[PDB]
Protein backbone atom coordinates (compact mmCIF):
# COMPACT_ATOMS: atom_id res chain seq x y z
CA UNK A 1 0.00 0.00 0.00
CA UNK A 2 0.78 3.24 -0.52
CA UNK A 3 2.33 5.77 1.80
CA UNK A 4 2.50 9.31 2.17
CA UNK A 5 3.12 11.81 4.79
CA UNK A 6 0.73 13.89 6.53
CA UNK A 7 0.27 16.64 9.01
CA UNK A 8 -1.90 18.99 10.51
CA UNK A 9 -1.56 21.89 12.88
CA UNK A 10 -4.51 21.79 15.64
CA UNK A 11 -5.29 25.53 17.85
CA UNK A 12 -7.96 26.35 20.01
CA UNK A 13 -10.00 27.77 17.58
CA UNK A 14 -9.05 25.27 14.84
CA UNK A 15 -9.84 21.40 13.74
CA UNK A 16 -9.02 19.80 11.33
CA UNK A 17 -11.27 17.14 9.19
CA UNK A 18 -9.22 14.46 7.87
CA UNK A 19 -11.48 13.51 4.77
CA UNK A 20 -11.01 11.68 1.28
CA UNK A 21 -13.14 10.88 -2.16
CA UNK A 22 -9.22 2.25 0.92
CA UNK A 23 -7.69 4.87 2.86
CA UNK A 24 -5.95 4.81 6.20
CA UNK A 25 -4.66 7.44 8.59
CA UNK A 26 -2.27 6.44 10.96
CA UNK A 27 -0.35 9.07 13.75
CA UNK A 28 2.89 8.47 14.69
CA UNK A 29 3.30 11.35 17.32
CA UNK A 30 1.67 14.40 18.74
CA UNK A 31 3.97 17.25 19.39
CA UNK A 32 3.58 20.93 21.43
CA UNK A 33 4.91 24.00 19.31
CA UNK A 34 7.05 26.52 20.80
CA UNK A 35 4.40 29.25 21.41
CA UNK A 36 2.34 27.22 23.44
CA UNK A 37 1.51 28.14 26.53
CA UNK A 38 2.68 26.51 30.11
CA UNK A 39 -0.69 24.61 30.71
CA UNK A 40 -2.09 20.90 29.70
CA UNK A 41 -3.35 19.48 26.32
CA UNK A 42 -5.53 16.78 25.11
CA UNK A 43 -6.08 15.94 21.83
CA UNK A 44 -9.06 14.21 20.96
CA UNK A 45 -9.80 11.98 17.69
CA UNK A 46 -13.25 11.44 16.32
CA UNK A 47 -14.10 8.41 13.90
CA UNK A 48 -16.52 5.81 13.01
CA UNK A 49 -17.02 2.68 15.90
CA UNK A 50 -18.22 -1.06 15.15
CA UNK A 51 -22.06 0.14 16.22
CA UNK A 52 -22.17 2.53 13.65
CA UNK A 53 -21.87 5.53 15.92
CA UNK A 54 -19.20 8.42 15.91
CA UNK A 55 -17.13 8.60 19.31
CA UNK A 56 -14.74 10.92 21.06
CA UNK A 57 -11.18 9.59 22.05
CA UNK A 58 -8.33 11.03 23.41
CA UNK A 59 -5.12 10.38 21.38
CA UNK A 60 -2.56 12.23 23.81
CA UNK A 61 -2.19 14.20 26.81
CA UNK A 62 0.99 16.82 26.59
CA UNK A 63 2.62 18.95 28.96
CA UNK A 64 5.60 21.16 27.95
CA UNK A 65 7.19 20.90 30.91
CA UNK A 66 6.96 16.98 31.26
CA UNK A 67 6.15 15.11 27.54
CA UNK A 68 6.39 17.62 24.77
CA UNK A 69 5.98 15.24 22.52
CA UNK A 70 4.04 11.82 22.49
CA UNK A 71 4.14 8.97 19.74
CA UNK A 72 1.29 6.67 19.35
CA UNK A 73 3.65 4.54 16.83
CA UNK A 74 0.84 4.73 14.57
CA UNK A 75 -2.82 5.07 15.44
CA UNK A 76 -4.50 3.69 12.48
CA UNK A 77 -8.12 4.93 12.13
CA UNK A 78 -10.41 5.13 8.86
CA UNK A 79 -11.13 8.25 7.38
CA UNK A 80 -13.16 10.42 7.89
CA UNK A 81 -11.69 11.64 10.54
CA UNK A 82 -11.46 14.67 13.39
CA UNK A 83 -8.83 15.61 15.04
CA UNK A 84 -9.36 18.48 18.04
CA UNK A 85 -7.80 19.74 21.10
CA UNK A 86 -10.23 20.28 24.29
CA UNK A 87 -7.83 22.57 26.05
CA UNK A 88 -4.31 24.50 25.66
CA UNK A 89 -3.84 27.30 23.29
CA UNK A 90 -1.79 25.26 21.08
CA UNK A 91 -0.25 24.94 18.44
CA UNK A 92 0.08 21.36 18.36
CA UNK A 93 1.16 19.26 15.60
CA UNK A 94 -0.04 15.85 14.35
CA UNK A 95 2.39 14.12 12.17
CA UNK A 96 1.04 10.71 11.03
CA UNK A 97 0.82 8.49 7.86
CA UNK A 98 -1.45 8.51 4.80
CA UNK A 99 -2.10 5.23 3.51
CA UNK A 100 -4.14 4.88 0.41
CA UNK A 101 -4.25 1.08 -1.48
CA UNK B 1 -9.94 -6.79 9.05
CA UNK B 2 -11.97 -3.96 9.76
CA UNK B 3 -10.58 -1.14 11.99
CA UNK B 4 -12.71 0.93 14.36
CA UNK B 5 -11.89 4.04 16.95
CA UNK B 6 -12.45 2.75 20.29
CA UNK B 7 -12.37 5.02 23.68
CA UNK B 8 -13.49 4.55 27.13
CA UNK B 9 -12.88 6.84 30.39
CA UNK B 10 -12.11 5.47 33.99
CA UNK B 11 -13.06 6.65 37.06
CA UNK B 12 -12.49 5.44 40.81
CA UNK B 13 -16.28 4.20 41.02
CA UNK B 14 -16.03 2.78 36.98
CA UNK B 15 -15.11 -0.22 35.25
CA UNK B 16 -15.57 -0.79 31.75
CA UNK B 17 -16.23 -4.15 30.36
CA UNK B 18 -15.67 -4.96 26.56
CA UNK B 19 -18.10 -7.31 25.49
CA UNK B 20 -19.25 -8.49 21.64
CA UNK B 21 -17.05 -12.80 13.46
CA UNK B 22 -13.31 -12.59 15.40
CA UNK B 23 -13.02 -9.47 17.74
CA UNK B 24 -9.72 -7.84 19.58
CA UNK B 25 -8.90 -5.23 21.14
CA UNK B 26 -5.84 -3.22 20.64
CA UNK B 27 -5.17 -1.00 22.98
CA UNK B 28 -2.74 2.25 21.96
CA UNK B 29 -2.69 4.92 24.76
CA UNK B 30 -3.62 5.24 28.12
CA UNK B 31 -3.88 9.14 29.11
CA UNK B 32 -4.34 11.13 32.35
CA UNK B 33 -7.73 13.59 32.27
CA UNK B 34 -8.00 16.92 32.87
CA UNK B 35 -0.64 8.02 40.53
CA UNK B 36 -3.21 6.19 38.54
CA UNK B 37 -3.15 2.78 37.57
CA UNK B 38 -4.61 0.93 34.95
CA UNK B 39 -5.81 -2.46 35.21
CA UNK B 40 -6.70 -5.00 32.81
CA UNK B 41 -8.60 -8.13 33.18
CA UNK B 42 -8.82 -11.21 31.01
CA UNK B 43 -8.21 -14.77 29.98
CA UNK B 44 -4.83 -16.08 31.04
CA UNK B 45 -3.30 -19.27 28.91
CA UNK B 46 -4.66 -21.67 31.77
CA UNK B 47 -8.17 -20.15 31.65
CA UNK B 48 -8.73 -17.81 34.52
CA UNK B 49 -9.22 -14.45 35.31
CA UNK B 50 -6.08 -12.60 35.51
CA UNK B 51 -5.18 -9.14 36.48
CA UNK B 52 -2.33 -7.11 34.96
CA UNK B 53 -1.55 -3.37 35.41
CA UNK B 54 -1.85 -1.68 31.91
CA UNK B 55 0.63 1.57 32.90
CA UNK B 56 1.02 3.92 35.86
CA UNK B 57 0.32 7.70 35.02
CA UNK B 58 1.01 10.75 37.20
CA UNK B 59 0.44 14.23 36.78
CA UNK B 60 3.99 15.52 37.36
CA UNK B 61 6.01 12.76 35.79
CA UNK B 62 3.66 11.43 33.12
CA UNK B 63 0.07 11.68 32.10
CA UNK B 64 -0.60 9.69 28.89
CA UNK B 65 1.42 5.70 28.21
CA UNK B 66 1.24 4.32 24.71
CA UNK B 67 0.88 0.69 24.37
CA UNK B 68 1.54 0.44 20.79
CA UNK B 69 -0.85 -1.76 20.15
CA UNK B 70 -1.48 -4.21 23.45
CA UNK B 71 -3.94 -7.02 21.67
CA UNK B 72 -6.85 -8.43 23.90
CA UNK B 73 -9.02 -11.12 23.23
CA UNK B 74 -12.37 -10.18 24.32
CA UNK B 75 -14.04 -9.87 26.96
CA UNK B 76 -12.15 -7.26 28.42
CA UNK B 77 -12.73 -5.46 31.93
CA UNK B 78 -11.16 -2.27 32.29
CA UNK B 79 -10.09 -0.72 35.94
CA UNK B 80 -8.25 1.66 37.95
CA UNK B 81 -6.57 0.36 41.05
CA UNK B 82 -5.99 3.75 42.36
CA UNK B 83 -6.51 7.45 41.81
CA UNK B 84 -9.68 9.09 41.06
CA UNK B 85 -8.95 9.72 37.43
CA UNK B 86 -10.16 10.39 35.33
CA UNK B 87 -7.98 8.27 32.74
CA UNK B 88 -8.68 7.96 29.26
CA UNK B 89 -7.89 4.76 27.48
CA UNK B 90 -8.43 5.02 23.17
CA UNK B 91 -7.68 2.28 21.12
CA UNK B 92 -8.72 -0.10 17.83
CA UNK B 93 -11.65 -2.15 17.68
CA UNK B 94 -10.55 -5.02 15.31
CA UNK B 95 -13.35 -6.82 13.41
CA UNK B 96 -12.94 -9.89 11.14
CA UNK B 97 -16.38 -10.96 9.40
CA UNK C 1 -3.80 -17.09 19.80
CA UNK C 2 -3.63 -14.05 22.46
CA UNK C 3 -3.86 -14.01 25.89
CA UNK C 4 -3.30 -12.06 28.56
CA UNK C 5 -0.30 -12.27 30.75
CA UNK C 6 1.02 -10.50 34.12
CA UNK C 7 2.86 -10.97 36.94
CA UNK C 8 4.67 -8.93 39.64
CA UNK C 9 8.37 -8.31 40.42
CA UNK C 10 11.34 -12.93 43.91
CA UNK C 11 11.97 -14.12 40.67
CA UNK C 12 9.12 -15.21 38.56
CA UNK C 13 9.67 -18.26 36.25
CA UNK C 14 7.92 -18.79 32.90
CA UNK C 15 7.24 -22.04 31.17
CA UNK C 16 4.77 -23.82 29.00
CA UNK C 17 4.53 -26.72 27.93
CA UNK C 18 4.91 -20.60 22.54
CA UNK C 19 5.81 -17.15 22.83
CA UNK C 20 5.35 -14.32 25.78
CA UNK C 21 5.37 -10.96 24.43
CA UNK C 22 6.09 -7.97 26.97
CA UNK C 23 4.30 -4.74 26.26
CA UNK C 24 4.65 -2.71 29.71
CA UNK C 25 6.77 -2.36 32.70
CA UNK C 26 5.20 0.12 35.36
CA UNK C 27 5.78 1.13 39.31
CA UNK C 28 3.78 -0.13 42.26
CA UNK C 29 15.82 2.90 41.72
CA UNK C 30 14.34 -0.12 40.03
CA UNK C 31 15.70 -2.58 37.17
CA UNK C 32 13.54 -5.46 35.93
CA UNK C 33 16.29 -7.85 34.90
CA UNK C 34 15.48 -11.30 32.11
CA UNK C 35 17.18 -14.60 31.60
CA UNK C 36 16.82 -16.45 28.42
CA UNK C 37 18.85 -18.57 26.13
CA UNK C 38 21.35 -16.92 23.67
CA UNK C 39 22.18 -18.08 20.18
CA UNK C 40 25.30 -19.84 22.02
CA UNK C 41 24.01 -21.87 23.73
CA UNK C 42 24.22 -20.06 27.21
CA UNK C 43 21.88 -17.98 29.63
CA UNK C 44 22.17 -13.86 29.46
CA UNK C 45 21.41 -11.40 32.24
CA UNK C 46 19.94 -8.61 30.43
CA UNK C 47 18.06 -5.27 31.56
CA UNK C 48 14.90 -4.94 30.01
CA UNK C 49 13.87 -1.70 31.41
CA UNK C 50 15.09 0.89 34.28
CA UNK C 51 12.68 2.49 35.94
CA UNK C 52 11.69 5.35 38.86
CA UNK C 53 9.29 6.90 40.68
CA UNK C 54 10.19 10.79 40.26
CA UNK C 55 11.17 10.63 36.77
CA UNK C 56 9.41 7.76 34.55
CA UNK C 57 7.28 4.56 36.57
CA UNK C 58 6.40 2.91 32.96
CA UNK C 59 8.19 1.72 29.97
CA UNK C 60 6.75 0.25 26.66
CA UNK C 61 8.37 -2.57 25.74
CA UNK C 62 6.43 -2.43 22.16
CA UNK C 63 6.07 -6.11 22.02
CA UNK C 64 9.54 -7.49 23.10
CA UNK C 65 9.48 -11.52 22.02
CA UNK C 66 10.85 -14.17 24.54
CA UNK C 67 10.47 -17.85 23.61
CA UNK C 68 10.16 -19.82 26.78
CA UNK C 69 11.35 -21.32 29.28
CA UNK C 70 12.05 -17.37 30.56
CA UNK C 71 12.90 -15.64 33.96
CA UNK C 72 11.66 -12.55 35.16
CA UNK C 73 13.94 -10.96 38.10
CA UNK C 74 14.15 -7.46 40.12
CA UNK C 75 17.90 -6.72 39.73
CA UNK C 76 18.10 -3.84 42.22
CA UNK C 77 14.82 -2.06 44.20
CA UNK C 78 6.79 -3.80 43.55
CA UNK C 79 6.23 -3.48 39.89
CA UNK C 80 4.01 -5.05 37.30
CA UNK C 81 5.07 -6.57 33.89
CA UNK C 82 2.20 -7.13 31.40
CA UNK C 83 2.61 -8.40 28.11
CA UNK C 84 0.77 -11.37 25.49
CA UNK C 85 1.44 -15.24 25.64
CA UNK C 86 0.92 -16.40 21.93
CA UNK C 87 0.58 -19.63 20.88
CA UNK D 1 13.05 -6.08 2.46
CA UNK D 2 16.86 -5.07 2.62
CA UNK D 3 17.45 -3.07 6.48
CA UNK D 4 20.42 -0.77 6.04
CA UNK D 5 21.21 2.02 8.78
CA UNK D 6 20.75 5.70 8.68
CA UNK D 7 21.12 8.39 10.43
CA UNK D 8 21.84 11.90 10.05
CA UNK D 9 22.46 15.63 12.02
CA UNK D 10 20.52 18.41 11.73
CA UNK D 11 21.50 22.06 13.66
CA UNK D 12 20.17 25.49 13.21
CA UNK D 13 22.45 26.26 10.32
CA UNK D 14 22.25 22.74 8.83
CA UNK D 15 19.21 21.04 7.19
CA UNK D 16 19.27 17.44 5.61
CA UNK D 17 18.30 16.41 2.52
CA UNK D 18 17.55 12.53 1.57
CA UNK D 19 17.37 11.70 -2.32
CA UNK D 20 17.95 8.05 -3.52
CA UNK D 21 11.71 0.89 -3.75
CA UNK D 22 13.19 3.01 -1.17
CA UNK D 23 11.89 3.89 2.13
CA UNK D 24 13.20 5.71 5.19
CA UNK D 25 11.80 4.43 8.29
CA UNK D 26 13.04 7.34 10.89
CA UNK D 27 13.42 5.27 14.48
CA UNK D 28 14.72 7.63 17.52
CA UNK D 29 15.55 11.54 17.13
CA UNK D 30 18.13 12.09 19.93
CA UNK D 31 19.51 15.62 21.97
CA UNK D 32 23.58 15.77 20.86
CA UNK D 33 25.75 16.85 23.79
CA UNK D 34 26.18 20.76 22.79
CA UNK D 35 17.85 24.30 27.02
CA UNK D 36 15.69 26.40 24.86
CA UNK D 37 13.27 24.23 23.51
CA UNK D 38 14.03 21.94 20.22
CA UNK D 39 11.29 21.01 16.98
CA UNK D 40 12.34 18.88 13.92
CA UNK D 41 10.31 19.04 11.29
CA UNK D 42 10.39 16.78 8.11
CA UNK D 43 8.85 17.54 4.30
CA UNK D 44 8.02 15.08 1.86
CA UNK D 45 5.46 14.50 -0.88
CA UNK D 46 1.86 14.84 0.24
CA UNK D 47 -1.23 12.71 -1.30
CA UNK D 48 -2.24 16.05 -3.84
CA UNK D 49 1.38 15.93 -4.69
CA UNK D 50 1.97 19.00 -2.52
CA UNK D 51 5.24 19.35 -0.50
CA UNK D 52 4.07 19.44 3.40
CA UNK D 53 6.25 20.02 6.21
CA UNK D 54 5.37 18.02 9.54
CA UNK D 55 6.82 18.24 13.22
CA UNK D 56 8.56 15.16 13.23
CA UNK D 57 9.00 15.55 17.60
CA UNK D 58 9.87 18.43 20.15
CA UNK D 59 12.65 17.71 22.22
CA UNK D 60 13.95 19.46 25.44
CA UNK D 61 17.23 18.96 27.06
CA UNK D 62 15.31 19.10 30.76
CA UNK D 63 12.08 17.27 30.03
CA UNK D 64 12.69 14.51 27.56
CA UNK D 65 15.59 14.50 25.31
CA UNK D 66 14.93 11.48 22.85
CA UNK D 67 11.88 10.40 21.22
CA UNK D 68 10.72 7.36 19.74
CA UNK D 69 9.22 7.23 16.13
CA UNK D 70 8.95 3.42 15.86
CA UNK D 71 10.19 3.63 12.24
CA UNK D 72 8.13 6.55 10.87
CA UNK D 73 7.74 5.22 7.49
CA UNK D 74 8.67 8.78 5.20
CA UNK D 75 9.12 8.21 1.14
CA UNK D 76 12.20 9.77 -0.24
CA UNK D 77 13.35 12.58 -1.16
CA UNK D 78 12.51 13.55 2.41
CA UNK D 79 13.60 17.22 3.79
CA UNK D 80 14.65 17.44 7.52
CA UNK D 81 14.92 20.71 9.42
CA UNK D 82 15.11 22.49 12.62
CA UNK D 83 12.26 25.29 12.72
CA UNK D 84 13.66 26.45 16.47
CA UNK D 85 16.74 24.92 18.49
CA UNK D 86 20.50 25.29 17.81
CA UNK D 87 20.98 21.48 18.05
CA UNK D 88 23.11 19.19 17.55
CA UNK D 89 20.51 17.08 16.59
CA UNK D 90 21.03 13.28 15.94
CA UNK D 91 18.30 11.47 13.59
CA UNK D 92 18.37 7.86 13.37
CA UNK D 93 16.89 5.41 11.58
CA UNK D 94 16.35 2.69 8.67
CA UNK D 95 16.95 2.55 5.21
CA UNK D 96 14.47 -0.10 3.40
CA UNK D 97 16.16 -1.11 -0.08
CA UNK D 98 13.51 -3.39 -2.03
CA UNK D 99 15.23 -5.29 -5.21
CA UNK E 1 12.05 -17.14 11.98
CA UNK E 2 13.58 -18.01 15.38
CA UNK E 3 14.07 -15.11 17.74
CA UNK E 4 16.53 -15.09 21.22
CA UNK E 5 17.02 -13.44 24.10
CA UNK E 6 20.40 -10.21 23.51
CA UNK E 7 22.25 -8.11 25.34
CA UNK E 8 24.96 -5.80 26.32
CA UNK E 9 26.79 -3.67 28.94
CA UNK E 10 28.10 -0.45 27.61
CA UNK E 11 31.17 1.15 29.05
CA UNK E 12 32.55 4.20 28.84
CA UNK E 13 36.24 2.99 27.97
CA UNK E 14 34.76 -0.20 26.59
CA UNK E 15 32.83 -1.05 23.06
CA UNK E 16 30.59 -3.97 21.95
CA UNK E 17 31.10 -5.41 18.28
CA UNK E 18 28.34 -8.14 17.01
CA UNK E 19 29.51 -10.21 14.54
CA UNK E 20 28.39 -13.88 13.21
CA UNK E 21 21.95 -18.77 8.50
CA UNK E 22 20.86 -14.70 8.49
CA UNK E 23 21.13 -12.92 11.74
CA UNK E 24 19.42 -9.63 12.52
CA UNK E 25 19.91 -7.58 15.85
CA UNK E 26 16.18 -6.30 16.88
CA UNK E 27 17.83 -3.31 19.68
CA UNK E 28 14.83 -2.95 22.05
CA UNK E 29 15.76 -1.09 24.84
CA UNK E 30 18.69 1.30 26.08
CA UNK E 31 18.72 1.60 29.77
CA UNK E 32 20.93 3.57 32.68
CA UNK E 33 22.89 1.05 35.12
CA UNK E 34 23.58 1.93 39.18
CA UNK E 35 25.28 12.41 33.69
CA UNK E 36 24.61 12.91 29.98
CA UNK E 37 25.22 9.60 28.19
CA UNK E 38 24.67 8.86 24.31
CA UNK E 39 24.46 5.45 22.61
CA UNK E 40 26.11 5.41 19.32
CA UNK E 41 25.58 2.33 16.69
CA UNK E 42 27.63 2.10 13.79
CA UNK E 43 26.96 -0.56 10.68
CA UNK E 44 27.09 -0.48 6.70
CA UNK E 45 25.07 2.00 5.04
CA UNK E 46 23.15 1.99 1.71
CA UNK E 47 26.90 3.44 -0.17
CA UNK E 48 28.90 0.21 1.29
CA UNK E 49 30.62 2.80 3.88
CA UNK E 50 30.32 2.53 7.83
CA UNK E 51 28.14 5.58 9.84
CA UNK E 52 27.79 6.51 13.15
CA UNK E 53 24.43 6.94 14.35
CA UNK E 54 23.30 7.71 17.91
CA UNK E 55 20.54 5.28 19.37
CA UNK E 56 19.52 7.41 22.20
CA UNK E 57 20.43 10.23 24.74
CA UNK E 58 19.90 9.37 28.43
CA UNK E 59 20.35 11.42 31.48
CA UNK E 60 19.90 10.04 35.05
CA UNK E 61 17.59 12.85 36.42
CA UNK E 62 15.80 13.19 33.70
CA UNK E 63 14.40 9.78 32.26
CA UNK E 64 17.02 7.03 32.27
CA UNK E 65 15.61 4.29 29.81
CA UNK E 66 14.29 4.69 26.12
CA UNK E 67 12.55 1.88 23.96
CA UNK E 68 13.65 1.53 20.21
CA UNK E 69 10.34 -0.83 19.37
CA UNK E 70 12.40 -3.13 17.06
CA UNK E 71 15.34 -0.99 15.57
CA UNK E 72 16.37 -3.73 13.21
CA UNK E 73 19.84 -3.68 12.28
CA UNK E 74 22.11 -6.15 10.04
CA UNK E 75 25.32 -7.77 11.56
CA UNK E 76 27.92 -6.94 11.82
CA UNK E 77 27.25 -4.04 14.22
CA UNK E 78 29.44 -1.75 16.76
CA UNK E 79 28.15 -0.02 19.76
CA UNK E 80 30.03 2.30 21.73
CA UNK E 81 28.96 5.35 24.26
CA UNK E 82 30.09 7.89 22.70
CA UNK E 83 29.87 10.08 25.83
CA UNK E 84 28.75 9.58 29.98
CA UNK E 85 30.74 7.40 32.43
CA UNK E 86 28.15 5.05 31.95
CA UNK E 87 27.27 1.62 32.68
CA UNK E 88 24.75 1.38 29.89
CA UNK E 89 22.19 -1.43 29.08
CA UNK E 90 21.55 -2.80 26.02
CA UNK E 91 18.85 -5.34 25.87
CA UNK E 92 17.04 -6.43 22.33
CA UNK E 93 16.44 -9.60 20.33
CA UNK E 94 18.86 -11.79 18.08
CA UNK E 95 16.00 -12.67 15.28
CA UNK E 96 18.13 -16.36 13.33
CA UNK E 97 16.46 -17.31 9.69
Amino acid sequence: PQNYLFGCELKADKDYHFKVDEHQLSLRTVSLGAGAKDELHIVEAEAMNYEGSPIKVTLATLKMSVQPTVSLGGFEITPPVVLRLKCGSGPVHISGQHLVA
